[PDB]
């Protein structure tokens, strides 16, 4: 009886194996955009990715994650609200059963499609399992996705899914470059925060960006035929693999942008 996002096992239960599930910081949140500051102190963010080398994608049970290599200064994330260096460890997607849910985080409470994390790793901790231990291990970049117009760069990401349906199974996945999935602007939110998942650890800074990307409805639909259950088991679609909105409690959401 492990964790997951069913009645029996969803984020309401998460608590009994996680108490940290109750705790001061924990993500995602709504951003009230009326009320988050403009802090004109914020740097912009330097997102460097041309040197990113992808190694594979897996099926974990939860999502899909594309992995990078992160044994050396490649694709890192610098600036914003971050001091020093974060170097791409892997990306993934929370997404829902219908176009209007999806979403970690929510704006105004409106739920988007589905969202894709960008996790990085703080290089002054020198290992992930190190960064995930302290209050500014990782940062996490979140990008919204609508539908609407496909993502060109998303289809290598969508072609592949028919070879991981299952839990445990695992592609090779090279030569993928993750700026074709970056918005125009790099105006963003941010906030501190957690992991969304089990273990739901306090050491994220959250950096949002403003501006969704746009899927087609059928790059989605193909998200959503992954299972969630191993090769030979009954099917359970992947889908709605999302925590819905946690207490603000003692936190500000600050703006990079007016
Ligand atoms: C390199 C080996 C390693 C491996 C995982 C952990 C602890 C668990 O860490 C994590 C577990 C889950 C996640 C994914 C979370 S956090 C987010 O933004 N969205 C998710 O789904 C991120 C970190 N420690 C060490
Ligand atoms: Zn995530």
């Amino acid at each position: 009886h492990h964790w997951g996002y069913g009645k029996h096992n969803g984020p309401e239960h998460w608590h009994k194996d996680f108490p940290i599930a109750k705790g001061e910081r924990q993500s995602p949140v709504d951003i009230d955009t009326h009320t988050a500051k403009y802090d004109p102190s914020l740097k912009p963010l330097s997102v460097s990715y041309d040197q990113a080398t992808s190694l594979r994608i897996l099926n974990n049970g939860h999502a899909f994650n594309v992995e990078f290599d992160d044994s050396q200064d490649k694709a890192v994330l610098k600036g914003g609200p971050l001091d020093g260096t974060y170097r791409l460890i892997q990306f993934h997607f929370h997404w829902g059963s219908l176009d209007g849910q999806g979403s970690e985080h929510t704006v105004d409470k409106k739920k988007y499609a589905a969202e894709l994390h960008l996790v990085h790793w703080n290089t002054k901790y020198g290992d992930f399992g190190k960064a995930v231990q302290q209050p500014d291990g990782l940062a996490v970049l979140g990008i919204f996705l609508k539908v609407g117009s496909a993502k060109p760069g998303l289809q290598k990401v969508v072609d592949v899914l028919d070879s991981i349906k299952t839990k445990g199974k695992s592609a090779d996945f090279t030569n993928f470059d993750p700026r074709g999935l970056l918005p125009e602007s790099l105006d963003y939110w941010t906030y501190p925060g957690s992991l969304t998942t089990p273990p739901l650890l306090e050491c994220v800074t959250w950096i949002v960006l403003k501006e969704p990307i746009s899927v087609s409805s059928e790059q989605v639909l193909k998200f959503r035929k992954l299972n969630f259950n191993g090769e030979g088991e009954p099917e359970e679609l992947m889908v709605d693999n999302w925590r819905p909105a946690q207490p603000l409690k003692n936190r500000q959401i600050k703006a990079s942008f007016k």
